[PDB]
């Protein structure tokens, strides 16, 4: 349809969908932590974060850190095997006094993802994930944030597509998706980036240690225009995907203003059949750059097979206004 079509009823999709009760969560995480250990911080990462509001049915993403994790904001999380196995040893204490604390919590360690993650589930608002030792997550947070705070009504896209992902079944916070929120949230600011929507902010610019464990809200002000910028962007943004950028040779990145390459850095064939992440091979067949983690693809799982699935779902959604027609 036309923009001016997509766009209202993007909308009017929008009614019951600011940081109300965040505090609150966070305070019962914090809890928890000083039991586990006093000195020791917390902080939100994710939507709440990235976007300066909550939406319904978005958990929340807490990362606990070290002063020293913290105090040194500009150097990377280590991939090894003792990384990996410090973080599920800090997070399994933690697990132990959250089901102390919370007899009616769902309290599930998740060991198969690249991250230790302790996924918490109380019925209602309590919904939240919480990893430890890592400072990428909260640094691409900030990014995403500060790109945001550039152009508040942008969030009104990401949020578009982040839903969008949801239904179709794309996103890796469904059964059988392979692309995390935050992976489509790096498309989308590559793709505004790219039509000169956003100004370029260099990743290194972004220094954990300034960083808010509870940054304050964005006020989100609906769309003024009946929804047609909205509408436009979506159209485009869906366009460029389509048509523009080639998935071939390109890799959705925000290290570098402009245009990165497979090439450059290694992303081919021959790197597929000497990786194994999760004893599973990693795909450079749509590639998603992790502004702050090493040689790491937002996109490791999509398959040549989703990668058609993704092109497929990018078509019907251009033809049904993101499936809200
Ligand atoms: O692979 C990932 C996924 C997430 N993050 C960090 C950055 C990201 O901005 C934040 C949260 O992203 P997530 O994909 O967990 O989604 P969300 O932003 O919390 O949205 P929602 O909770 O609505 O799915 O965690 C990473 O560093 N790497
Ligand atoms: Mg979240
Ligand atoms: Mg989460």
């Amino acid at each position: 349809p036309s923009p001016a079509v997509v766009g209202r009823s993007l909308v009017n999709s929008f009614k019951q969908f600011h940081t109300r009760h965040v505090d609150a969560t966070y305070r019962l995480v914090l809890d928890c932590v000083a039991a586990v250990d006093p000195l020791m911080r917390l902080y939100t990462f994710g939507s709440t974060v990235v976007y300066g509001v909550h939406e319904k049915g978005s958990d929340v993403d807490f990362v606990v850190l070290n002063k020293t994790d913290v105090e040194d904001g500009k150097g990377g999380d280590a991939a090894t095997q003792v990384a990996k196995g410090l973080q599920a040893d800090i997070l399994a204490k933690l697990a132990r006094v959250i089901r102390q604390k919370h007899l009616s919590w769902n309290v599930e360690e998740v060991r198969r993802t690249r991250v230790p993650v302790v996924r918490v589930k109380g019925g209602g608002a309590v919904d939240f994930d919480i990893t430890a030792y890592r400072r990428n997550g909260v640094r691409n947070s900030a990014l995403l944030r500060a790109y945001f705070e550039q152009n508040p009504p942008c969030r009104w896209l990401s949020m578009s597509i982040k839903r969008w992902s949801k239904q179709t079944g794309l996103n890796a916070s469904v059964i059988g998706g392979s692309i995390t929120s935050y992976g489509f949230n790096l498309m989308v600011v590559y793709y505004l980036l790219q039509r000169n929507h956003l100004q370029f902010v260099p990743p290194s610019t972004i220094d954990v240690s300034r960083v808010e464990p509870l940054p304050p809200h964005l006020p989100l002000e609906e769309p003024a225009d009946e929804g047609l910028e909205l509408g436009t962007q979506v159209l485009d943004f869906l366009h460029f995907f389509l048509h523009e950028f080639d998935s071939d040779k390109q890799v959705i990145s925000l290290n570098r203003p402009g245009i990165t390459t497979k090439e450059e850095l290694d992303w081919t064939k021959s790197a597929e059949d000497f990786a194994r992440m999760n004893g599973e091979k990693v795909h450079y067949q749509w590639c998603i750059e992790d502004p702050y983690e090493l040689n790491l693809n937002v996109g490791r799982n999509v398959t040549p097979l989703k990668r058609d699935f993704l092109r497929r779902h990018l078509e019907k959604a251009r033809d049904t206004a993101l499936l809200t027609i």
